[PDB]
RNA sequence: GCCCGGAUGGUGGAAUCGGUAGACACAAGGGAUUAAUCCCUCGGCGCGCGCUGUGCGGGUUCAAGUCCCGCUCCGGGUACCA
């Protein structure tokens, strides 16, 4: 062992010890007892960023910590490879996508093995290989004869000119990013899958889920949405079709005044040709982009449609009219607008001065207050007719089986969550398995052609995709005859729905899934990931794990038993618009700053010069080119001192923001460890520790050791507060550098302590505790070596501190014996002159105790 | 807009079940050997003391960073970024 701490010699050194001998790669043994620890594979962008280092950083913990514990610990690593920013990279830099793909692949695996993540590269998996997609284009296929896959139109943002379909990322300020053209609105037909279907199964067993954080589920219910309503029907006097309007307020029914419908209902449309007003807003409704964020930010404008329906109940005539607010989505693309008792219709009808009906009495039983504002609340009925004086559940049901009895209304459950729209029109994607023959017939693709190979070898325009492009590449024979296969592929969730599958028998051939190694290591202990992926990618993750267990392949009903969603990564981000209308975005390195005295940014130039446009701190990520690379500090200070520093600067659930700031302390905190390991191994091997032969320093000492474990251990297994966790490290580290090392008692708890403190920085820092487990000689490895266990003969306590309060201030803290009364902690109390001071001339009116911790006297 | 989080010294954070606010670090200042290491000071205002202090305004309690009511600002998602 050398004096100095040279990590450049250590960790490469280490890292090939390990591929070498085979440490992390297991099997599916019987006799261990399983930990499954999945984080969440990456995005091949071509760097790795420290958004990326801290998921890791924090499973490759976990795994090493349940390794130690003695336990079979799975921790694989894989490639979510298709997606769309390979697709743009490829024709910029003159490549296919593909290529492009493996490169950044082989570029971060390098960056993972020298960060020195313990994971099975026996199971790897890139989702780009047919290897991979074959088996779900086969479930696909299975799905469809099943009857939970259904064909539909939907709306999909399309610049005019191009003819292409575009992302929601890619329209920025209403333009399309490429071109000077505003993008539209266009009904294109496209295959869902029912998600619809496990609507209720997905929602209750958030219930079942009590080692998922609430942040996560509460999202998730709220995402589903699910209502119990009615749905009520409408005739309209020169029109033949019904319409029909979902609702959860029925007993608001009589204070109807009016109806809303989206932009694309045949209503409007049938309007449209006498009504040129009418015509201008429905063909301004084009430029209203596919999102939710942009749909409700906007002014809630309408035009009067003309048509007239009439109100079943009252026989009244209402106006229907045209709305941006009304999703075509949600419901039947159409509602009920009651102005009275909702406080999106009083906006509408106080803007165009329609008729505003107050049909809910007050929570006193009084008429209400409609001048300023609606009455969201429930209560009685008034001004309803037959209805008055209904409290709200007689309400609901009468107003429902009137209206069932007439034969136009129905109870209904009725879900905010859609159905899964996986029809993409880009190139870099797994090819859906469906086929249009020369009849006109739609059907699976057979079992003998699948899997639909996507072809790597190709040249890019940048406009339309290769396959869609060549026309030759769509041909092919099903029952005899000529067809055309489906040139749309899958969207990059449907790869990663099952990837934690895959797994646990990743080159079998023969299916989907081996069932003797998924039951056996499913489900899922501990599933690390983003809070980014709270809703979407964890709603499909466990929805196709139902499908799954559907089909016959798993036995579990959740496919994992703890989430710990990290918080994001956060850097500044900041762009400036090219000459043709292209955000170009600049990094934080490159832009030269000038900061408020506060601390917010005012200006932003770069180092060529550009007035930069500043979009505050985000997400790190290659799409805002906001990233930073660890290779620069791993290089520096060793992959130890990264890893350390950030599980140290703030616990895993927490939102980080990114600063440079904080890595010197890790590297000088590395190097007294490795400094008192290299004094105490110096002076030779160490006497057998006599436990019942030590002085007060000595017991102290031996206690905190033991303390330090204790705390450590539920740091890191229950809580997954790492930063605590090494906090209490360091103290201890502080603790025994001052303790003398001389005699034999005292070297013998050296070496105790010692053993234990390199055990438990193993998980966090594992190439130099590994290094000094052999100098302080333990027995074999440190990655196999069991995990240390507190003593509690050790940390039995013979006082405990007290705080002495006066009115809630503190005035003085006292030493008292564990078993000890409250005259006798009042009686020391009183001792003290600074609580004396503020107890004369007055009288201690309440005295209030908690045993062992405080003492609170309440004083006039 | 809607849903879910966050705000603590110059800086990242600790306080685990309402009970000592600032552990453990970084940055800064000064000292001590002669880049590296070890010491000292470190929320604010006026001392071996007193008041005050956890984004802003109220409230409950013997006691509030923690719980309650009303806001501000910052982040995540918002169905084609992954
Ligand atoms: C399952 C599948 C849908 C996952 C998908 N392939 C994916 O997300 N790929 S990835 O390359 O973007 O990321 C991989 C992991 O790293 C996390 N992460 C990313 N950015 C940050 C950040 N700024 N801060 C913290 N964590 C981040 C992210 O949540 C994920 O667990
Ligand atoms: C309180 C007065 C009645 C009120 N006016 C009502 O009918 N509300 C509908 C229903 O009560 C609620 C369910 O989430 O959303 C509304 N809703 C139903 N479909 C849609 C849609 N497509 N777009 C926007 N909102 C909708
Ligand atoms: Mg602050
Ligand atoms: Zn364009």
């Amino acid at each position: 062992m050398q004096e100095q701490y040279r990590p450049e010699e250590i960790e490469s050194k280490v890292q090939l010890h390990w591929d070498e001998k085979r440490t992390f790669e297991v099997t599916e043994d019987e006799s261990k007892e399983k930990y499954y620890c999945l984080s969440m594979l990456p995005y091949p962008s071509g760097r790795l960023h420290m958004g990326h280092v801290r998921n890791y950083t924090i499973g490759d913990v976990i795994a090493r910590y349940q390794r130690m514990l003695g336990k079979n610990v799975l921790q694989p690593i894989g490639w979510d490879a298709f997606g769309l920013p390979a697709e743009g990279a490829a024709v910029k830099n003159n490549t296919a996508p593909a290529p492009w793909t493996y490169d950044n692949i082989a570029y971060m695996k390098n960056q993972l093995k020298m960060l020195g993540f313990g994971y099975d590269w026996s199971r790897e998996l890139a989702t780009c290989t047919p290897e991979y997609y074959r088996w779900e284009q086969k479930f696909f296929t299975e799905l469809y004869k099943k009857g939970l896959v259904y064909k539909k139109t939907s709306a999909v943002n399309w610049c005019p000119n191009d003819q292409t379909v575009l992302a929601n990322e890619q329209v920025i300020d209403g333009c399309c990013w490429r071109c000077d053209t505003k993008v539209e609105r266009k009904e294109i037909p496209q295959w869902f899958i029912k998600i619809t279907a496990y609507a209720d199964e997905l929602l209750n067993d958030l219930d079942k889920l009590d080692h998922w954080p609430d942040t996560v589920k509460t999202m998730q219910r709220n995402w589903i949405g699910r209502s119990e309503g009615v749905e009520i029907t409408f005739n309209v006097n020169d029109y033949d079709n019904t319409l029909t309007v979902y609702t959860t307020r029925p007993d608001t029914f009589m204070g109807c005044t009016y109806l809303a419908v989206a932009a694309g209902h045949p209503l409007a449309q049938k309007a449209a040709e006498n009504n040129p007003e009418l015509a201008a807003f429905i063909d301004e409704c084009r430029n209203t982009k596919v999102a939710e964020a942009e749909m409700a930010t906007m002014e809630k404008k309408g035009v009067d449609t003309g048509f007239k329906a009439v109100h079943p109940l009252t026989g009244e005539e209402i106006p229907v009219w045209a709305a941006n607010f009304v999703l075509m989505e949600y419901g039947t693309g159409a509602v009920m607008a009651v102005p009275g008792h909702d406080q999106r219709d009083y906006e509408f009808a106080s803007k165009y001065g329609l008729n505003i009906k107050p049909v809910i009495l007050a929570a006193d039983g009084s008429e209400p207050d409609l001048s300023q504002q609606a009455l969201t609340e429930k209560g009685v009925l008034f001004n309803s007719g037959e209805f008055n004086g209904l409290d709200h559940e007689a309400a609901f049901n009468a107003i429902a089986d009137k209206l069932t009895a007439m034969g136009v209304g129905e109870r209904k459950v009725n879900y905010r969550l859609r159905d899964w729209g996986v029809s993409r029109q880009r190139y870099w994607g797994a090819p859906i398995p469906m086929v249009t023959l020369e009849d006109g017939t739609v059907m699976p693709t057979p079992d003998d052609q699948l899997p639909v190979i996507l072809p790597e070898d190709v040249v890019m325009d940048g406009i339309t995709s290769p396959i869609k492009a060549d026309p030759e590449w769509a041909k092919t024979t099903v029952n005899g005859m000529p067809a055309l296969r489906e040139t749309d592929t899958f969207d990059t969730f449907m790869e990663s729905s099952w990837y934690y599958a895959r797994y646990t028998c990743p080159q079998y051939k023969e299916g989907m899934l081996d069932s003797e190694a998924a039951n056996y290591w499913l489900p899922v202990d501990i599933y690390i990931g983003g809070i980014e992926h709270a809703i979407m990618h964890l709603l499909y993750f466990r929805f196709f794990h139902k499908l799954m267990r559907d089909a016959g392949m798993v036995n579990s009903d959740e496919p994992a038993k703890q989430l710990l969603c990290q918080g994001m990564v956060l850097a500044d981000a900041f762009y400036y618009v090219g000459e043709n209308g292209e955000r170009n975005w600049v990094s934080p390195v490159d832009a030269i700053v000038e900061r408020d005295e506060k601390g917010r940014i005012v200006k932003a130039k770069d180092a060529a010069g550009h007035e930069l446009v500043y979009t505050g701190m985000s997400k790190m990520s290659k799409s805002k080119n906001n990233g930073i690379d660890p290779q620069v500090m791993v290089e520096r200070y060793g992959a130890d001192t990264v890893r350390l520093f950030m599980m140290f600067a703030s616990p895993a659930d927490m939102t980080l923001e990114w600063q440079e700031s904080g890595v010197e302390g890790a590297n000088r905190f590395l190097k007294r460890v490795w400094k008192l390991v290299y004094e105490h191994t110096a002076k030779g091997d160490v006497a057998a520790l006599n436990v019942d032969a030590l002085t007060e320093n000595q017991k102290a000492l031996r206690r905190d050791v033991h303390k330090t474990i204790a705390k450590v251990t539920d740091d890191i297994g229950r809580r997954q507060t790492f930063n605590t966790a090494i906090a209490a490290i360091m103290e201890l580290m502080n603790k025994l550098a001052k303790a003398p090392t001389d005699g034999e008692q005292d070297r013998a708890l050296m070496q105790e302590a010692l053993l234990a403190v390199v055990r438990m920085l193993n998980p966090f820092t594992p190439h130099i505790c590994f290094t000094l487990w052999q100098e302080l000689k333990g027995e074999g490895d440190i990655d196999n070596a069991p995990w240390p266990v507190a003593d509690e003969k050790a940390m039995v306590e013979d006082s405990t501190l007290v705080v002495v309060q006066v009115n809630g201030k503190v005035r003085a803290k006292i030493t008292v014996p564990v078993d000890a009364t409250e005259e006798q902690v009042r009686e020391r109390a009183g001792q003290e002159h600074l609580v004396a001071k503020y107890l004369d001339g007055v009288t201690v009116r309440k005295v209030i105790y908690v045993p062992g911790k405080l003492l609170n006297l309440v004083v006039g």
